[PDB]
């Protein structure tokens, strides 16, 4: 409903849209439901209006992710360099979505900075760079999914989104908002779910297909961490682990222990959330937080990393009490503001 | 948006509406978060009318449900009978919301079904009874919180709901739907989202206060009986269980367990989730499913009970591998059924 994004780059869009003839859509390393999503559904409207595309993220997404229409044709570049880089090379736009800085690519980084090709990168993460000719970033939305529709929609195009299209959009929507649990407060969020269940999507089993959809291992995996995880009540925080040696006796598949690292938030009054996955060989660290505790601070003041504020990694190269040392004095430090 | 209770039933309660001076709002035995959502929703509006109101439900409601705007104020039937049936017996509008059958509201019938006040269903379960003088029962909306939303709107007090009448409202159906994962396919349930949201609430923290709060040992007692679960992965189905002699290991307070006989239906190809609490002493049964496979049936033909297609239970008298032998010859009856 409510014009969020600049007309002014709109326009200039369209006109490279009606110029273009081969449009290549890239996203970040590590694609999760958010970038596949709002890759798809973009691929989806663009190739509907006879136009040449192709969707080429760095690496391989989830197999909850897999059921989508198109995914099939989606490039992992980490596998089709050569072609990619032809692909990427030859395009007349290059929209970026779900990212923005170049070194979230990684590896894409060199070919889509050196392509001749026009950017246009359609993110809401903080602080974009300025490698893109047009630029809409806007962090107070919830999805990059939710601002490609409001992109084709302000284009006069709502009419020509198909289901399948529709059913890509809303998945990154509600991956990017844990099934609208969070920063999914606008209004708005829910007149577009309105729209797209219109064009026949079963939300229901959109859910069931990304949540709902994976072996008793994990499961039973997850039932294991649980009982294993530690927390210090006093520190608001908590810590759940997974060792090579553990991993083995529940044969961990990469992906399980997937959204383990929020599991322990839903404590009464534990608002950080750590999870030292010791990977096979040195320690895997993923944070999550609930409410404003800066995780991609701690992330980098401890674990040579980054990320955002509810959510970010890195790794701690030692052992697991190792590991959990730097984890509890990293506690220690952050002690007060943990406590507001 | 669209109508779907019938005009006339509107203008029949707006004629007891007005007339009336003291009304009196009952809900079902085991008050869940539609039961409490749709009574304190209705509560709000009709105090704000200039009329005597007083919710009376049988059972005490989980503390999940306790920052609820009015809860405190909720009369349990089982504590205070006797003021009770003298508010039940004085009403001049009884309105019995989120239940069909007086045997619903346990121990409550009799005063109910004697009181010469005028009564009201507002429901959403299938098979209603006729004991209520007007009657608004849909089984095709996903909430009684929903279409008590409805009824206020097609009287005209859109306006005069509260942001509290609002929280309320929007808790029962989000619980009815587990946070819309099912039976929340139709458009305008967000249509109601986002104007419960312009009442000013946030819908994130109502979340967060129902399924993010609680104790360490309730998610730890949870990690438990995962890694304990059994999975008949030919009968698509799914067992956990949980003994007094279990219970006091963990520390189990009442309600613990809840939700937890869903967890086994995330795996994929797993519909049918079976949870046997052995009850302080003999086994408390749980049926959840996924689907269609009717979990009242199997509730009825073993273990003397009954609910819904989805969600019921009932207790079975003996011990823990007595419970899992009859579950199991519930699931070789039924393996056909269970393989469609
Ligand atoms: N800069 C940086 N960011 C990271 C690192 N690990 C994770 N992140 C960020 O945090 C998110 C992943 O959190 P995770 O799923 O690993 O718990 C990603 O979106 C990514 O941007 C890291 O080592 N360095
Ligand atoms: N008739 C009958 N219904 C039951 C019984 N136990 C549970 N239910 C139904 O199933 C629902 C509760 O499922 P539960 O939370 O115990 O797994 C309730 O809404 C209730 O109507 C029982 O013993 N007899
Ligand atoms: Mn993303
Ligand atoms: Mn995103
Ligand atoms: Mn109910
Ligand atoms: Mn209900």
């Amino acid at each position: 409903l409510t014009k969020v994004i600049a007309q002014a780059h709109i326009d200039h869009f369209t006109k490279w849209f009606e110029r273009a003839d081969k449009i290549v859509i890239v996203s970040h390393v590590s694609p999760d439901g958010d970038a596949i999503g709002s890759s798809l559904g973009l691929y989806h409207f663009l190739d509907s209006q006879d136009k040449i595309v192709n969707v080429i993220v760095p690496n391989a997404f989830p197999d909850f992710l897999k059921w989508m229409p198109g995914s099939k044709d989606i490039l992992l570049y980490d596998r089709y360099q050569e072609f990619a880089d032809k692909l990427i090379m030859e395009a007349d736009v290059i929209c970026c979505l779900d990212f923005n800085a170049l070194k979230r690519i990684d590896e894409m980084s060199d070919i889509v900075a050196a392509s001749p090709g026009r950017k246009i990168m359609i993110d809401h993460h903080l602080y974009p760079e300025d490698f893109c000719r047009i630029t809409i970033s806007h962090p107070e939305i919830s999805s990059t999914s939710e601002l490609v529709f409001r992109l084709i929609c302000r284009m006069g195009y709502f009419s020509d989104i198909s289901k399948e299209g529709a059913e890509c959009i809303y998945t990154g929507m509600m991956t990017d908002t844990g099934g609208f649990t969070y920063n999914s407060n606008n209004r708005e969020i829910y007149f577009i779910i309105s729209e797209l269940l219109s064009k026949g999507i079963d939300k229901d089993d959109i859910y069931r297909k990304v949540y709902n959809t994976y072996s008793e291992s994990r499961l039973r995996l997850m039932g294991y961490v649980l009982s294993n995880m530690k927390v210090y009540k006093d520190y608001n925080s908590a810590l759940i682990s997974l060792t090579k040696e553990e991993q083995g006796k529940f044969d961990y598949i990469k992906g399980d222990s997937e959204g383990f690292v929020n599991i322990p938030l839903s404590i009464k009054n534990v608002c950080f959330s750590c999870f030292l996955r010791e990977d096979t060989e040195m320690i895997k660290i993923s944070l999550r937080s609930v409410g404003k505790f800066p995780c991609n601070r701690l992330a980098a003041e401890f674990f040579n990393g980054g990320g955002h504020l509810n959510a970010s990694g890195g790794e701690f190269y030692g052992t697991m009490e190792e590991a959990v040392k730097v984890f509890e004095q990293a506690l220690e430090k952050y002690k007060p503001l943990l406590k507001e």
